[PDB]
Parts: C-alpha cells; sequence; structure tokens
C-alpha cells in the first residue's frame, strides 16, 4: 500500500507545483491562463511528506 | 485612380465583413474571441459602393 499509493502520485501529479496552469476545456475559448494559490510553499510539504514514506 | 483604391480594397479588406474576428496581438495573452459592430449592415454598403465605382 505504501508503493502503490506513490505511483499513483507520480504519475497524475508529480512532486512539485507550478505557479501559472495553461488551460484548453469548454466553456472557455481556445487557451486560457489561470493562477494558482501558494505554489511554493506546498512544494515544501509535498516533498516533507515523500521522505517521510520512504523512511 | 478608380482601378488603384479598388485593389487596395480587395487586398486589405475584401468584400464582406464577419461578426467574429480572432485577435493574436500583444499584451494579449494566446488568442481572443471579439465581437464587431453591424457587420450585415455594414456588408449590404460595402456592396453599393462596389457597383457605384464599377459603373
Ligand atoms: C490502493 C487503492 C488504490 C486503488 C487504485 C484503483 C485505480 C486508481 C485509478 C488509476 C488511475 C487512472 C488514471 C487514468
Ligand atoms: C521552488 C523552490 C522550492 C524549494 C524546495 C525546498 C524543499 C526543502 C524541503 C526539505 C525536505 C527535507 C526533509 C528532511
Ligand atoms: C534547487 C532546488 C532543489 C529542490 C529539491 C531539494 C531537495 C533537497 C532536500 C532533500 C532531503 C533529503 C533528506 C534525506
Ligand atoms: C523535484 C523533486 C525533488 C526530489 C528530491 C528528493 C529525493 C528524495 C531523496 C532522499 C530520500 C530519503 C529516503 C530515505
Ligand atoms: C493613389 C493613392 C494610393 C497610394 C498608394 C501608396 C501605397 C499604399 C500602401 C500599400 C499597401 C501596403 C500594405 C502592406
Ligand atoms: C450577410 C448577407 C448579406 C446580404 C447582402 C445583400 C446585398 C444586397 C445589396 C444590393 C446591391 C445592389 C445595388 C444595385
Ligand atoms: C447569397 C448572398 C449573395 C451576396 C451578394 C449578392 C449580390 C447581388 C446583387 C448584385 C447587384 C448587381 C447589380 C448590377
Ligand atoms: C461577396 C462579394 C459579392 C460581389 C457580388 C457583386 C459583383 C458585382 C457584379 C455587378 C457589377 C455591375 C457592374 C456594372
Amino acid at each position: 500500500f505504501e508503493v502503490a499509493f506513490l505511483l499513483i502520485q507520480w504519475y497524475i501529479y508529480g512532486f512539485s507545483l507550478s505557479a501559472v496552469y495553461t488551460c484548453k476545456r469548454d466553456p472557455c475559448p481556445h487557451q486560457v491562463d489561470c493562477f494558482l494559490s501558494r505554489p511554493t510553499e506546498k512544494t515544501i510539504f509535498i516533498i516533507f511528506m515523500l521522505v517521510v514514506s520512504l523512511v
């Protein structure tokens, strides 16, 4: 259960977060720019919870 | 002067007007949709002034 939950997160998300996202869904016209909330503080806590599950 | 002014308008504009324009300049992000004012009434008067200059 520890290995299987680490492989789903590597496939879906990765292990960081960027500040600007580019979205191509509907009803939005062509492509839009969207901005995230605290993308640097969240990246620090993603790496803290990776080392805990590897130990 | 009548022929030279008809060839510049055929090259720049054409002889009609559409309702939705797609713009790719700066500072706009990617591509946006822009909407014109009375695009059908103006197309009727573009063709009236074409027949006058051809007669
Ligand atoms: C151990 C509990 C995890 C259950 C896994 C079931 C599959 C999860 C979906 C797989 C991702 C699909 C993305 C297209
Ligand atoms: C955008 C720059 C992010 C910098 C990431 C720094 C992460 C430090 C986390 C320390 C984890 C160590 C656990 C013992
Ligand atoms: C320069 C940006 C680096 C971002 C990742 C930093 C990770 C360093 C911390 C590793 C902790 C390992 C503890 C065993
Ligand atoms: C952007 C991703 C950076 C990942 C760097 C951290 C890797 C963790 C290595 C140390 C793990 C300690 C296991 C005991
Ligand atoms: C008879 C007066 C017309 C003057 C014509 C001078 C050239 C006009 C510009 C040509 C179009 C350039 C588009 C790139
Ligand atoms: C979008 C549909 C536009 C229909 C254009 C109709 C143009 C009629 C103009 C008549 C010109 C005749 C001059 C004698
Ligand atoms: C179906 C849309 C047709 C649009 C153009 C119509 C132009 C017809 C009028 C031509 C006038 C010619 C008078 C000599
Ligand atoms: C969308 C453009 C339609 C143009 C149709 C009208 C062409 C004009 C033909 C009649 C001209 C009369 C000259 C004497």
